[PDB]
């Protein structure tokens, strides 16, 4: 909403005089904004026709203001009646059956979700962590000890396997968040970080580690590129040869991600994940 | 027990009329069955003389019925008196010192174990997750942020190192669970999934990722195979060369597991893990 | 303090008659010692001029005595009012705002820290695990599902990325703990274990797995070594070629860590992590 956006933009440029004691329109707009984020009714980044993802910067600014509005406090519920110390509440703070019923996702103990992360109906949260401003769309599977970092956009039917980490991107304002598009399968122990994008229907194997510094290599040609996995890619862990050692015909090889197949919606629908990864 | 098995088989074929309101013999048999699973008095898969693992399908059917019998509910105990939302209780629900004394394992906060997973005496659960129907045998070490997936069979004295994930296998009925046999050491960040089997006394290094699609390669010959690590194997992360790039003598290499040594009970008893992995 | 050290040394050699019922000077000295560890006023290992790390063995002995002094007990606070079963209390046991205020670190639910681990001001604990006797120095970032193992020494401004595990070293007495020196960046999914040392200002990429058995390889020469990353190293995941298969010119390659750059304080200050890892 246009009024909220206006209040947040002005407030953020005046943020040095926003603090735990602030009330009025600024506290209300920031509060409302994070509520809208929590319900997925607005999102940090959205895909345009043009097929690219655009940042809604005012939403990152709302999140940043909430740090100023909200105090560090003792947060009960640790082992032996002990406590934590932080300034971000659980998404599930005060939730009863009414709220869980309405949201329609599964939240397995002891998963952690911070307020302002949207979890869509039919998502399954195994013990895992979903950070501020994230958007986890319908039917997503967030497996054990996975992580959905700040502002991260996780598509419909995405499977984040055990120990998969999707890196957070809050600051800078302009910086696009990490994006896993609709219907990707991401194998166990993989990491995608730093505003990298995995396009729709891709299949990553285990131990695929993509950040802004990772060579993503075309199997056919050796073409090296960064930051983006094309649609319907099959990507596995591998290496590229390095310089040979003085006077010898061999050297160490270095990690890269390897695109082993550039497939198809049709093919993805006709071919199992394991078939894709095997032959 | 034979009566329980009979009640469960009939109930499972009639499962569409089993729900949270079901009581009588069906609720009792399912309940008893999961209790027997929780105590390790029965198990999802067992090793036969013949040396292979056989699925007790009725036990998978009991677990699947329990989803129908048990409601989604608000589960207290999250941060700031917040709650979770799921239909599987903690193994430790209502446990006092009597139950922990009898079971004889160590449960470090904030590990999570779902009811129907057997944890044997002298096991150590660091913060970790053990899923339904798992069987964790005597003296097993389940290190921090490890995962023991549904129905997984973990042998005596097995060491699952930090961040090691053992994949769950519930459906299909016939599908064998992931099996780590007696006295295996599994190095940090490794994953074994999808009904793959690591045979007795094997030593896996760090980042060894075995699923049904992973090439497990014999170091001596290049022989490629799938799904099973032989007894007393020493297995490390590696690669195999791919196709060379157009007109060149080189190409990218792809991840595989590499069997670097096919050893011995004697040798495993005489040789340290690090010695095995080093030379 | 010299008196404490004396009481602990004598007690440890008499440890077979120390138990949950022990009181007097032995209970008090062990208690005080772990309190000093918890506050970082003493540490398990310290860097000498001479530039090497020396073990304070009496502190490892205090920790080991505390196992004898402290009983297994039911520890409340699990899901659905369920409990854990262990003999080590949370660092945060009984902590109010006074204690968190004084310590000055951030403790995000649901991180776990055992009593006797020092967390310095301005550290940030995401959901993670810090074990006994660890020393986490000022401004350290402990990301989600990271692990700081027993006695581990983590330097000032160190960034342990998602899923990074730093291995614990309690016994043997003489064994030096795992050490990450000041200003290291450790990329996601990496593991450093077993008393290995990463020297000051080093940058490890994702999936760098260093233990006592891991070949750490010099990119320029192929020089293979173990246990120590030199200062201002840039280290990435890679491989070294193995024996070729019978009669062929090729074979499988095996995992190693690769030092790709031996840099500089100046260079580290002038060059971003991603620049260092990229070119």
């Amino acid at each position: 909403l246009a009024s909220l956006e206006k209040t947040i933009e002005k407030a953020f440029d005046e943020r040095d005089g926003i603090n735990t004691a602030t009330r009025g329109e600024v506290r209300e707009a920031v509060e409302q904004s994070l509520i809208l984020l929590d319900r997925g009714e607005v999102r940090v980044a959205e895909k345009q026709a043009d097929g690219n993802w655009h940042v809604n910067q005012w939403l990152k600014k709302a999140v940043l203001l909430s740090f100023r509005l909200n105090p560090m406090e003792v947060i009960k519920g640790g082992p032996g009646q002990s406590s934590w110390w932080d300034k971000v509440p659980s998404k599930f703070d005060g939730w009863t059956a009414n709220e869980f019923e309405k949201a329609g996702f599964r939240a397995v103990p002891n998963c952690i979700v911070r307020h302002s992360a949207y979890i869509a109906p039919n998502a399954i949260l195994m013990p895992s962590f979903v950070n501020l401003g994230a958007y986890v769309d319908k039917g997503a599977m967030i497996d054990t000890w996975a992580t959905v970092g700040s502002c991260a956009q996780i598509g419909k039917n995405v499977h984040l396997s055990g120990g998969v980490g999707i890196g957070g991107v809050l600051e800078p304002m302009q910086a696009g968040p990490t994006i896993i598009e609709d219907n990707c399968f991401i194998g166990a122990r993989s990491e995608v970080v730093e505003g990298c994008i995995v396009r729709e229907g891709s299949v990553l194997g285990m131990g695929v580690f993509i950040g802004k510094s990772t060579k993503i290599v075309d199997r056919a040609t050796g073409e090296v590129f960064y930051g983006e996995v094309p649609p319907y890619s099959v990507v596995v862990a591998g290496t590229m040869p390095g310089k040979n050692v003085p006077g010898e015909n061999w050297g160490p090889s270095l990690y890269c991600a390897v695109i082993v197949k550039r497939a198809d919606e049709k093919t993805r629908s006709k071919t199992s994940i394991n078939e894709l990864l095997r032959d």
